[PDB]
């Protein structure tokens, strides 16, 4: 990984120790990539929601993830399940409940750093995972990109800042998430959000994430090129939210 301090180091020193689990996949890969595009050709607002139970950003919510995966599977383009256990209280057994029971694509996001985190996320049912580049160097990013397609999975790619931006773009990422939180400050920083979200090329799809929580943010992003919405908090404590940002 790259050199870290703190929590952001103390998280990866966690994944790379993630003990891998066996299972078999009894899914196809459902690419969220395509169905953003479907949505947009369709004119739909794609929101990706996200299930977390636990955050640095947030209360702690405990509701049941396939009530929440079920209801979602409506209206969501496609489901965020966080799996990273000590910050976010996920786990792997909810990524295998809501994978069992939905047939909307799937994002495992974890501080993936190992190969076998991808092997977990395939056995599993999820069809994609994020790679984050403040944690990975250029050459773990293309080589986890790589193992990742080899699978059929198209990974998102997490950005914060210019310099993720341009190591994004030169590991050839197909699905950008521009995130307007700094995972080590955790500010907000929607005017940085857009001055990236205007450097990515029109071939790359983008999803915005973070502090999105009304329609008229959805619609201001959409005009700047933006194809779906990732919106995790709001709708962890008001999931029907999510009727109302599609409208
Ligand atoms: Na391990
Ligand atoms: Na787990």
């Amino acid at each position: 990984p790259r050199y870290l301090k703190g929590a952001l180091k103390d998280v990866v020193q966690l994944s790379l120790r993630r003990p891998s689990l066996r299972a078999s996949r009894q899914r196809p890969i459902i690419s969220l990539r395509e169905r953003i595009l479907e949505f947009n050709k369709r004119n739909i607002t794609a929101i990706i929601a996200v299930y977390k139970r636990k955050s640095p950003s947030g209360l702690d919510v405990e509701r049941d993830p396939i009530e929440y995966a079920k209801f979602m599977e409506r209206y969501a383009v496609g489901l965020v399940i966080l799996t990273e256990e000590k910050y976010f209280n996920g786990s792997y057994e909810d990524l295998r409940k809501i994978a069992s029971s939905v047939s909307i694509p799937i994002l495992m996001w974890d501080f993936i750093v190992k190969e076998s985190q991808i092997d977990d996320a395939y056995n599993l049912g999820a069809d994609t995972v994020s790679l984050i580049v403040k944690i990975l160097t250029e050459r773990e990013l293309e080589s986890l990109l790589e193992y990742a397609r080899s699978y059929g999975m198209e990974p998102a790619i997490v950005i914060n800042d210019e310099e993720d931006l341009d190591i994004a773009l030169r590991i050839g990422a197909r699905i950008i998430i521009i995130s307007s939180r700094d995972l080590e400050t955790l500010e907000i920083n929607k005017e940085n959000q857009r001055k990236l979200i205007s450097m990515i090329p029109s071939n790359v799809v983008k999803v915005a994430a973070s502090g999105i929580s009304e329609r008229n943010e959805i619609e201001e992003l959409r005009k700047l090129g933006v194809n779906a919405f990732e919106i995790g908090s709001s709708l962890m404590r008001n999931p029907e939210k999510i009727k109302e940002l599609i409208l």
